[PDB]
């Protein structure tokens, strides 16, 4: 009894952040057996930013350009090459603390942890999502850049997301450990914006789903309503529009609780059109979107 | 802005699975000493009003199960402190931190690590409310988690998880044993003070909005403690105390904002409500960020 957002304890990550610095640009790395990832940008020198030639810039440089940081201890960098977005530098010592690790993509809507970075030591961590336009929200303000976002499941720690830039509009864009951006953003300081911000509308019923297991149950009303008519009604109140695939994804949930989706979704529509009126569900004022429907199991369901 | 919770490393490298009898909870290593809630000694048969004391007794070293990992330690004495279970390992915890017991206060914040059988599942900020409980989100046997704040290097042991309230909300002790408000080890009626807002937070936060460039909700006029005090109270705001004022200064200093002209600020926002607009995202006020969160955070240095 009591529902709470949780990151996952951060141990296993804070063993892997390293300090990367090049020229006058210093930010996180993350270091993985014999390797230290970090955005490319790194090489950049703060006016080269308005328009970059990664490929003209990385040649000029040597592994001697490149000063990594294991805290105090400094690695010594022996390689250095360019997957997309990032950088890949080959150092002469495999990192003692390597844990079980897999490099995944996720999705917008989906959950997981970010160990913020300040210039390769472990400031904060949180839990967030990765908003419908590709953002993260979560405004670590500092010099984090570098900074991974992650999973651990079991023993094994999946890394999802890196640390690139801060968005016109204040929010945060990123990279998985591939390289590839999330979102349709460019690693430049050229004019962008990003969607529109939207709630994450599979999270907050998820959210609703725990709430009843709860032993919450105030919103819940006998109506039933269309996926159409309460999806005309979610986009008035800048909630996302519930796809078939979502309300499949809804299913479990639904099962237990014995609650048709269609059925929470009444419950939501009415909410957004009437309000909580200073009631609370779950212990917040407000709606919760960062939950997904899988964190409700990871916690509840059982 | 986003409230982190602190890195949890060192924290988890301390946490070990103990076990009494047929009870399994967390319990924190430090040096040779494991610390956990002395309802572990409870039988199914003493747990409605238990007899710790003679429950104690009726143990010896080999009634307990303690564990690290893989590794087993064997316990090697017994004693109690108050709430709590002091046990005497025969491992010298070699992760242990540089570390303090502190007694926190309402109000002030801390980072939980959320513990089950041992094992760290779940790390979460909140601020110890008013009424001397914390709003955690808890899974099966959590208790043993601790609270804890980083200072440096040094990590601030300053609660471990006990009882879950009938009002669902959480009671501890601090790391000498003794609980935060008016409650006890035991499944009793007991009821905690209603929870209201802690407006020394919410001032804070505001300071900080301010820092961040958000300033739309600064007010022309002012207002006195007294006046501030009578709206906050009619709002569930906790009222302001000369103490709380002094607390504010640094704030007021970075910022040029007297405390009376930012409690007219939150007065006025608390009247009429933020029209839909936001202060640091936001459509509602945070009240778990204290003033020293808002020196230490917003100084990167």
């Amino acid at each position: 009894s009591g529902f709470r957002k949780m990151a996952f304890p951060s141990g296993k990550v804070e063993g892997c952040m390293v300090q990367v610095t090049c020229g006058t640009t210093t930010l996180n790395g993350l270091w993985l057996d014999d390797t230290v990832y970090c955005p490319r940008h790194v090489i950049c020198t703060a006016e080269d930013m308005l328009n970059p030639n990664y490929e003209d810039l990385l040649i000029r440089k040597s592994n001697h350009s490149f000063l990594v940081q294991a805290g105090n201890v400094q690695l010594r960098v022996i390689g250095h090459s360019m997957q997309n977005c990032l950088l890949r530098l080959k150092v002469d010592t495999s990192n003692p603390k390597t844990p079980k690790y897999k490099f995944v993509r996720i999705q917008p809507g989906q959950t997981f942890s970010v160990l913020a970075c300040y210039n390769g030591s472990p400031s904060g961590v949180y839990q967030c999502a990765m908003r419908p336009n590709h953002t993260i929200k979560g405004s670590f303000l500092n010099g984090s850049c570098g900074s991974v976002g992650f999973n651990i499941d079991y023993d094994c720690v999946s890394f999802c997301y890196m640390h690139h830039m801060e968005l016109p509009t204040g929010v945060h864009a990123g990279t998985d450990l591939e390289g590839k951006f999330y979102g349709p953003f460019v690693d430049r300081q050229t004019a962008q914006a990003a969607g529109t911000d939207t709630t994450i509308t599979l999270n907050v019923l998820a959210w609703l789903y725990a709430a009843v297991i709860n032993g919450d149950r105030w919103f819940l009303n006998r109506f039933t309503t269309t996926l159409n008519d309460f999806n005309l009604v979610a986009m008035k109140y800048n909630y996302e529009p519930l796809t078939q695939d979502h309300v499949d994804i809804l299913g479990p949930l639904s099962a237990q609780t014995g609650i048709a989706v269609l059925d929470m979704c009444a419950a939501l529509k009415e909410l957004l059109q009437n309000g909580m009126n200073g009631r609370t569900i779950l212990g917040s004022t407000i709606l919760e979107d960062e939950f997904t429907p899988f964190d409700v199991v990871r916690q509840c369901s059982g």
